[PDB]
């Protein structure tokens, strides 16, 4: 014997520097992982926080895009109700209101006014008004000597010519033309 | 000899106990490393979740906000037609339709009624219009003796007055005032 | 003596075993964090590049929002404008226009035309104008033989109704149904 005690301390001797070099590297892998994994901590936090930020403005966008979706469907639904019910300055088929019109100093055709306002000064005409036949056409006999005949058909051709006149003015009252 | 191999054996024994306490050591933070990474593992698993869950409703939001942006674009220019083209109740300035017009009940100027529905119950009187020449201040001689030609006179201006009132009454008719 | 240094030795080589085993369990798990928190590095970078474009695109959606808003409130504006200020063809309240109006062809109520283009070709009566006290059942009276009074009457009548047609043709014209 004698020898086996130096080769087993020579050999416990050789293992021990093995463990030690092991250990060294172990050690630095490990203060390496520390500060690693303490950098990615960091980073998650970090990261939840600008996520979270984000979802706070994207439900608040939502919310707004939402919002204005119902405006514009209320501003659509408001246009297609003037479209149908408006009167168009540049329309070529004729337009009809369901109502009076008003219209300050003219109305006009074919851009020469045709109507004003209402003519006064108007004393009403009173008795019959004459709309029946009536024939400008109609001549009068006049003799050399006096006939009663003949002045009697003068007399009543200008009653029913009075007469027609007083309808016509009747006619321009009740449209309004005259007060 | 015999005093080295003590020796030997102490100072195995010290590395030893450094060995073990380092080992010691070393578990331990690989120990805590284990917990805390694959907390940040499940960390960043559960990140990818809602990072995706806000690129699901972004892509969504980019869509809608295009979708909206062609719908007011196309409000903007149906609104900017009928600026153009409606007729105002406050403009002052004459404004013109392209169209016929027809209105319930009655037209009016400033406030007052001048034209209403037409007037009807009329027989057309026939013969000749007179549109011409014509003299209201007109006056007739009348003797104290029959004559003739002052009678002839009377019953021409009668005649003519006969004829304007056909004439007045073919321009009502022609607007369409009377039947 | 003798004995314990091979009790020694056993021992020693008894706990560099146990060295051995624990350093060979380090190095696995050692291994198999360098894996992983590498992983993990590489997932948190990827993740800050996806949640950049992300606020990349969320500020851009806020801004157009916020544009679109704009827009859709101005519109709503011109849309509340035009309600108010717009000529409705469905309105059964009589409507009052602050200008003049022109339009093509005739005016119309309730559908029959009543009003048209100006009727031309007219000369204008000359004279006096009577709009005063006008009795359309004026009698005559005729006798049998010739009376300057009553030929006179006759004649005054005819006057006082050549003058009412011209008050009546000077309506006309002043609104502007003949020329
Ligand atoms: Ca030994
Ligand atoms: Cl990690």
């Amino acid at each position: 014997g004698a020898y086996d005690a130096q080769v087993k301390n020579d050999e416990q001797d050789v293992e021990l520097a093995d463990h030690e070099a092991r250990i060294k590297q172990l050690r630095i892998d490990v203060d390496d992982h520390e500060s690693r994994i303490t950098a990615n901590t960091k980073a998650i936090t970090a990261l939840n926080v600008r996520v979270t930020t984000a979802e706070g403005e994207i439900a608040s966008l939502q919310t707004n895009v939402s919002a204005l979706d119902g405006r514009v469907t209320t501003a659509e639904n408001n246009i297609s109700a003037l479209q149908a019910d408006y009167v168009s300055k540049t329309a070529t088929t004729s337009q009809s209101l369901a109502s009076p019109l008003n219209v300050t100093t003219s109305y006009s055709v074919g851009g020469k006014k045709v109507l004003g306002a209402r003519q006064t000064g108007w004393t009403a005409a009173t008795g019959t008004a004459n709309k029946g036949v009536f024939d400008a056409d109609l001549t009068f006999a006049v003799s050399d000597t006096y006939t009663q005949s003949e002045i009697q058909a003068i007399a009543n051709a200008l009653i029913t010519e009075r007469r027609r006149t007083k309808a016509m003015e009747d006619a321009l009252r009740a449209h309004g033309l005259i007060d």
